[PDB]
């Protein structure tokens, strides 16, 4: 039970989805916004493609990656909202998301930046490594990349 | 080229196995021991087993633990050789490893200390969550445990 925003795009063999459901609860207490002060519980759901460069297995979930998302109300008044996303894990597997509050029933446009491990701006760099020799080596890590979406809300 | 340290171990609805190689080469420089002052590349493999009861499919890696190791020479006299294994990716997916040196052919017990993501110990902890609500929630993380096997090591 979701709700998806769009259809997913392809990029540097990864699959990107977004979808929102219900404000949920999460452990460690303090990190989301609280669900009764949230309006949806936005995602980003990203898994690796066939022959991923990154040495993903197809269907994998790609860890490590840190997610902002900007969402606008189209002909809104109001300015975007914007968030940053945290790793975690639901009935249906780990993924991305944070509890948002909207502005009402309306049109709206998503952008999500995703960054890869080794970004400036992803805080866990320093603990996700990748091997580069040849013989068990994989490519470089992604580029920092930007996806969009057109999505309807009416209230859930 | 992997070389297996014993049989895999369940719990907890996930398999952990225990492998080395050679050394390798990884992407950030600083963190492992480098490859010519090393004698093989360590690591636990760990993924989900079928009803994994904190929301992983089955096959999909385990993220976010932190892996602790003591290796020991069998009748070697030497002090334990411990240290902190990092989350990494290779050409065969994402595992935890560490560019370790030995101290020479023998046998050897070797030791993992497997820390679920909300432990203390793991450094992670504040960048990865668990649902806990009713709809979408899962159990609470494992607790930390140990895992011990014996293997012999003649060089590669
Ligand atoms: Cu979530
Ligand atoms: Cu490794
Ligand atoms: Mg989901
Ligand atoms: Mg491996």
């Amino acid at each position: 039970l979701e709700y998806p925003i769009g259809t997913p795009q392809n990029l540097a063999g990864m699959e990107i989805a977004a979808v929102y459901l219900q404000p949920i609860d999460m452990e460690p207490e303090g990190h989301m916004r609280k669900a009764s002060e949230s309006d949806i519980h936005i995602e980003a759901d990203i898994h690796a493609l066939s022959n991923n460069p990154n040495g993903y297995p197809e269907g994998f979930w790609v860890p490590f990656l840190f997610i902002k998302y900007e969402i606008t109300k189209v002909g809104g008044s109001g300015a975007p909202i914007t968030g940053d996303m945290m790793a975690m894990v639901a009935s249906d597997g780990p993924h991305y998301g944070d509890n948002v509050k909207l502005q009402g029933p309306g049109k709206y446009k998503v952008k999500y930046t995703i960054y890869p491990p080794n970004a400036k701006e992803n805080p866990m760099s320093p603990y996700y490594g990748r091997h580069t020799d040849r013989e068990t080596g994989v490519r470089p890590w992604f580029k920092t990349f930007s996806v969009e979406w057109d999505f309807t809300y009416a209230g859930i």
